[PDB]
């Protein structure tokens, strides 16, 4: 049902400091490895007058390596799916909230997203598109209510150097019931999102994204 090779699609639609855009992608990924891919279009808005870097994370939580026994929420959660809400909020000022609705329809993953950034300051390297990409990052999550919470720090790289720095609070859940899920302990998701291929003014991209899930493995004295 979630095989080696896995395929997906994606509509997203929202809005940036008052302007309106629609995205489109599909693309694939080995689920069991951590791996994927997306080619994504803006279809409607375009070209966007801020740095695309901030709609990265919003387009795949079926796509991360879980090793060690670590009970693979996201995986059991099929066939009937889970959802994610997310706020990441900007050392200077922005903030984006994003809801999205994961599920799988006749063999291929379907990702229906909303965005919503407010409070992105004009002369801040996001509006001005000064921006170069992500640093890799580590997500740690805890169960909650019989879904998962997630916490994570991520860096993005500046024209001229130095990183705008800002913090991600998440909420996954289950679709399926939770007498069926094996909850996993405090774990830790370590992950790089890179940009493979750009054209049209940041209107065509190519993303990929390499995720793997941890129990921590440093000794422990108790």
């Amino acid at each position: 049902l979630i095989t080696e090779n896995m395929h997906m699609k994606l509509y997203m639609e929202g809005t940036v400091n008052n302007h309106h855009f629609k995205c489109t992608s599909e693309g694939e990924g080995k689920p069991y490895e951590g791996t994927q891919t997306m080619r994504i279009k803006v279809v409607e808005g375009g070209p966007l007058p801020f740095a695309f870097d901030i709609l990265a994370t919003s387009f795949s939580k079926t796509f991360i390596n879980h090793t060690q026994g670590i009970p693979d929420f996201f995986k059991q959660s099929f066939p009937e799916g889970f959802t994610w809400e997310r706020v990441t909020t900007y050392e200077d000022g922005g903030v984006l909230t994003a809801t999205q609705d994961t599920s799988l329809q006749d063999g291929c993953l379907i990702y229906n997203v909303k965005i919503r950034g407010v409070n992105f300051p004009s002369n801040g390297p996001v509006m001005q598109k000064k921006t170069l990409g992500w640093e890799a990052s580590t997500e740690m999550l805890y169960p909650a209510d019989g879904g998962l919470e997630g916490r994570s720090d991520m860096a993005l790289k500046l024209v001229g150097g130095g990183h705008l720095i800002c913090n991600l609070k998440t909420t996954y859940r289950s679709k399926k019931p939770a007498k069926n899920l094996k909850m996993p302990g405090v774990y830790y998701v370590d992950r790089r999102l890179e940009r493979i291929k750009e054209a049209d003014k940041e209107t065509y991209v190519e993303q990929h994204e390499v995720a793997v899930a941890r129990y921590c493995d440093l000794p422990s004295k108790l």
